[PDB]
């Protein structure tokens, strides 16, 4: 399968999926109605500034290399794979409250609200998500939350890769 979200063309290489709709609660317990793909998946992202290749079980992101033009490039493919995963911590990276009642909101259901959530500011997405050490793998680089490389540690399970 291939679709778009978030301005990258995903496209399945491994894994399947049925969709069922679940009920999630954010840090600041609201309640969203998302669509959630039951098993586990892998994909390549392909955006114009930035290709990535994830791989997720239900709502949890088990790896993601990134690699990109830049910084923001980079962080732009990181959030959208994050939102992506459905991740609980993701979804309780949210602190306040979601406007779906504004007029320039209507289009957006709640995975495309999150989506320009972190969009505006990764900041607490970025700190909440976990951190992790890694390994010398060469090509790849640790990122910490503020975007800064490391070679000592990194965001669970991302790596940013060399062109
Ligand atoms: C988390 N997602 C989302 N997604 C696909 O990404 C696209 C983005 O759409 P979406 O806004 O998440 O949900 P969608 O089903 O289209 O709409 P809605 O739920 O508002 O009725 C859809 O084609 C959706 O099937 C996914 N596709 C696969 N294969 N696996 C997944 O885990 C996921
Ligand atoms: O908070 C929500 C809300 C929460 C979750 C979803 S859903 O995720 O699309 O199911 C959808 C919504 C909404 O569409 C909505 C419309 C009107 C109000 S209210 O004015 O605070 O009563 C709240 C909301
Ligand atoms: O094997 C790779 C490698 C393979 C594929 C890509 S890719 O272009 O992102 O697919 C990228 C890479 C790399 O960036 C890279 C960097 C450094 C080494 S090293 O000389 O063994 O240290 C190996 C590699």
């Amino acid at each position: 399968s291939s679709f778009s979200f978030g301005g990258f063309t995903f496209k399945r290489t491994s894994g399947s999926s049925i969709k069922r709709e679940e009920e999630v609660l954010t840090g600041n317990l609201q309640t969203l109605k998302i669509r959630v793909h039951e098993g586990y998946e892998e994909f390549t992202m392909v955006g114009k500034r930035a290709t990535a290749i994830l791989r997720k079980a239900t709502r949890r992101l088990v790896q993601l290399i990134v690699s990109g033009k830049d910084e923001q490039s980079i962080a732009e493919a990181i959030i959208v794979a994050m939102v992506f995963s459905q991740e609980d911590c993701m979804i309780k990276a949210v602190r306040g409250d979601l406007n779906f009642v504004n007029r320039a909101n209507q289009r957006l259901n709640p995975m495309h609200q999150l989506l320009r959530h972190f969009q505006k500011d990764a900041k607490v997405l970025f700190q909440n998500w976990g951190i992790e050490h890694i390994d010398n793998v060469m090509g790849m680089v640790g990122v910490l939350p503020d975007m800064t490389p490391s070679t000592e540690m990194s965001m669970r399970g991302i790596r940013v890769s060399k062109m």
